[PDB]
């Protein structure tokens, strides 16, 4: 059972975030999409995706679909769920016109690697990010 | 009027006649890709409006170069939008630890928050000890470090 979020998903969706306003402005806009999995109508798992325009490390292509957040709640891991919410977002990258999906991960989490690499995705680069407030 | 500013050394916004210098410097950060890629590059950076490069003139010689934009995509370790990011810098051996790349990219700055930018950006790979401490001696933070994927959809 997955769908793409609306206002009714927004309770659940904020409890799953909270553990991993913007559901606002992902309903609202139109570079902008999240989708949710339901077990008995409680949502276990979300993922959170856009439409790139600017530069993406490790893609020579654009716009981008890719995919910001995906959590499973710890209970209903190992059973498809993010296999399934990550191929929700390739479906509608691809017909907004995405030729590649991208994403990224800390290099801490190992599980996440894996479960990119069992997705079908390949490594690009590992990058150091900055900032400084102008 | 007391003091003269860039007389030797001059922070320029790129327009269409620094375009084969700055190729000519762009290779050299980015081995690789074909005059025509940098030179489509150049054309695309030119007239698109959240796009520009800045380019150091040593007495009226290119001798390194910033490439920016304005980016309204998330950007990794940000809390607001648009981000004045930092695509791209790159200085001659020659001319190095001199505060070039100090001023390209103050005026990469420059250029963000009169757009509207509250944050400035860039990202660099975890080899690169060099950049790193440049980063960090110009003020910036590291805020994550991050593996990225692709897949063809
Ligand atoms: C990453 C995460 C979303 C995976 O969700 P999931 O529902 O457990 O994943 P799936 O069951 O759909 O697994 C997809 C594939 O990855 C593999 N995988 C999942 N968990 C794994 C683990 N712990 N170790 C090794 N491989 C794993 C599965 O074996 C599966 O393999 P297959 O396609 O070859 O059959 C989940 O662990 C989670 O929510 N973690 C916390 C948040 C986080 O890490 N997000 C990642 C980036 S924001
Ligand atoms: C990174 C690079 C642009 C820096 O250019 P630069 O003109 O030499 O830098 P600046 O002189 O303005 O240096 C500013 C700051 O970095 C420090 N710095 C510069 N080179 C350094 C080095 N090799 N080791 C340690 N610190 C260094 C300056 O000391 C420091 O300022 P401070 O003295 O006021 O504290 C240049 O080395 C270069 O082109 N590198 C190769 C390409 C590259 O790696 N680009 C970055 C990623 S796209």
């Amino acid at each position: 059972d997955i769908r793409q979020m609306n206002k009714t998903h927004l309770e659940h969706w904020r409890g799953l975030r909270k553990q991993l306003a913007d559901g606002e402005e992902i309903l609202q806009a139109d570079h902008l999409a999240s989708f949710i999995a339901m077990a008995d109508g409680v949502a276990i798992g979300f993922a959170d995706a856009s439409i790139r325009h600017d530069y993406v490390n490790g893609c020579d292509s654009s716009p981008v679909v890719f995919l910001e957040g995906i959590f499973v709640l710890p209970s209903f891991r190992q059973r498809g769920v993010a296999k399934q919410l990550i191929a929700a977002v390739q479906r509608w990258g691809t017909n907004k016109g995405c030729r590649e999906m991208a994403s990224d991960t800390s290099p801490e989490n190992t599980i996440s690697q894996k479960v990119h690499q069992a997705l079908g995705f390949e490594e690009t680069e590992r990058v150091i990010f900055y900032r400084k407030r102008c």
